[PDB]
């Protein structure tokens, strides 16, 4: 089974984030952070068959911003901003286990360490 | 400069696919692999400040399946068929180069070998 | 031997320097941004173009923020409470050598050394007289 | 007082261009080099306050082109011998002399040699 | 990376004419050489998909006019004093690394010395 | 003492080269043809005209097609599966002297030199960076 817990951020062992299966309703798989849910790590993954020959993979994940607010005294765990990231797998029926498997490594080198789009966001800035 | 050459599949040395830059036209950078423009990966990167207090980044690959074409006795170097990929990250102003890092972090985890989401990818299969 | 590097904007003698690095190059437009959040970051802009048929034109810009910390809403946000423009426009005609060119940028540097009127008029918010 | 001469173009004491005052009408300080009208260095600084929360410098520099010059002769057309600098400074009025000392520093820096603007203005290049 | 200066005109050693990159705005390579603007060689090159089918290469150069020329002057007409090539290559999508190397060495056979077209223009000619 | 003579278009050293020969002058436009069917012939045109009062400007064209076989009704005919196309426009003011388009053609040369930039680029299908 897949619907497990995970490490969404590695932090080497200490402060690591860990989200944990919380929802599956309407075929939408659900992970979530411990703690308050106002300020907890949201993922979320879903598959459909989009057309006659394609399937499409449907993934969120929102990164909070971890803030207290205080209004009138009283004080609450919430999220000062949070960051949201939406992504769209659209994979022809035709691909066998191979071709998946070269697609998700497509997907891991564009995001690889010194690379120019993981550079790009993590520096805040743009292609230059 | 990150407007460079990189490794787009790494298969250990022999046989990695590397793409060059080939255009910046309307702010849009573009990779683009060798050899027959017809049979060549395509990675396009953008960014953009799409609100007031929010920059998104535009991330497109196409990944093809190699092929040869024979109409009338003609070969021509086509591809079958094309995997195509949309990344949309949007990221506040706010956002330090400590918070962009995280992000990007959050996005390679998200796709590392033996995580739910690379696995299904990579097996034709969704979540179960 | 490309000339898109960074630099420091704010010489401050080593220590609290204000260094620009290389962040875009959309629409022919070069920026440099500081390592800080983009409500709070110097950015210097420059970008060239052929103005008319015998002369090019610089357009350079520079944004100084002031840094704050803005509470919206109960949290607390990086802002700058305000920022400081300064805008270049350069106009050379096309038949300016390497040696001219030199002698322009030679005049922009001793126009802001210190010491000299202008500099000081505008550390010390007054004007020429 | 600082409505007074200064070295515009320092070459190492010898062959200094030294530019002088020359005219304050409406309050506008104007310095020139010795040199006719056409073919010496002009600088003219003024500051008003722009808007509710603004003040502006208003700096305007001309440099002649002086290879193959004839010094004091008619040389034509104007645009194809004079190079214009125009250079707006906005500072909000709650900034203090250390802030306005800061913003000198910056600018300053910007036109430092062997920054990058300066290097491509010197070299009749653009930023590659 | 290509972007590297060239020798653009050959003239043995001695006397040759070095072009060096300027500008890389709307990523448009540019080349000059050491002169000004209105006497300077100018090599520009861009490509792009122009069609569904077909990619264009777009190479522009400029060279100065040098019999009875004054070096570093006002040179009036600018049209009486600067030739203009302007070279257009249509590559379709099907061609390889192999293909496109037979275009290129057929481009460098028609401007071979001792051609005809090459030698027409070289004696102000044409074809006779 | 004709200049329209027949050149090596495409040097393979000695073996395989592609040899254009003149094959028309109608209308003022000179044309190379090699020894193919005119389906699957390399073609190369070239005109010069007065185009201003000042100014006189050449015309290249050069054809490089892909050879194949297609079958059309059942029988088999020499095509060419696509053709790449080079256009040159060369403008030259009349006061340009025989050194000047000498200059010119050197410039020409050397653009298109092994080892230079854009020649690498093109064969490498990949731009300027």
């Amino acid at each position: 089974s897949n619907f497990t817990q995970f490490v969404l951020v590695d932090n080497g062992g200490t402060g690591d984030v860990t989200v944990a299966p919380s929802n599956f309703a309407n075929g939408v798989a659900e992970w979530i952070s411990s703690n308050s849910r106002s300020q907890a790590y949201k993922v979320t993954c879903s598959v459909r068959q989009s057309s006659a020959q394609n399937r499409k993979y449907t993934i969120k994940v929102e990164v909070p911003k971890v803030a207290t607010q205080t209004v009138g005294g009283v004080e609450l765990p919430v999220a000062a901003w949070r960051s949201y990231l939406n992504m769209e797998l659209t994979i022809p029926i035709f691909a066998t286990n191979s071709d998946c498997e070269l697609i998700v490594k497509a997907m891991q080198g564009l995001l690889k360490d010194g690379n120019p789009i993981p550079s790009a966001i993590a520096a805040n800035s743009g292609i230059y």
